[PDB]
């Protein structure tokens, strides 16, 4: 574990990140996708072998030693706002029984089901909250990787509010 297990923030690439893993906003079936998906997929072809997973399961794919655990939110174009809701959550609880497995003691995430997954709607809280609901009971530290200059204020803004 981090030795003060810790939440920040940072509004760069994900697939430059500075942690021990990576938390890919995957699809359910493994493909290339868009966004951070993409992203992922060029920095990390060779985790896409065998990472499709149902909505609300992460699965992990090494590449090389490096872990990308392939997180798979609702899309809430499709989902019902409960039902996205529950698989929302659960997809973040997933996170970090994967993190906790692997032992590392950093991993970088994006917000699930914020981009093309949202339904055309702000989930940057409701997102968060489940991501914090999952991570606060593992000892890595955890980075969030964003691209929007105003949620980085609103998620530095939400990690220091708890401090
Ligand atoms: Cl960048
Ligand atoms: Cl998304
Ligand atoms: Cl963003």
């Amino acid at each position: 574990g981090a030795m003060a297990p810790s939440y920040r923030v940072k509004r760069m690439d994900i697939a430059k990140n500075d942690e021990e893993c990576v938390v890919n906003a995957a699809n359910p079936r493994g493909l290339p996708g868009d966004g951070v998906c993409k992203a992922v997929y060029k920095k990390w072809p060779e985790s896409f072998k065998n990472s499709a997973t149902p909505v609300g399961t992460a699965k992990t794919v090494m590449c090389g030693t490096y872990p990308v655990i392939h997180a798979v939110g609702p899309n809430f174009s499709n989902y019902t706002e409960s039902e996205g809701d529950r698989e929302l959550a659960a997809a973040y609880r997933e996170v970090a029984k994967e993190v906790t497995r692997l032992g590392v003691n950093s991993v970088a995430i994006p917000l699930l089901s914020t981009g093309v997954y949202s339904g055309g709607k702000d989930r940057l809280t409701q997102s968060l909250n489940h991501l914090f609901t999952a991570m606060d009971s593992t000892d890595a530290d955890v980075v969030i990787y964003c691209r929007d200059k105003e949620w980085e204020k609103k998620i530095s803004e939400a990690i220091q509010m708890r401090t």
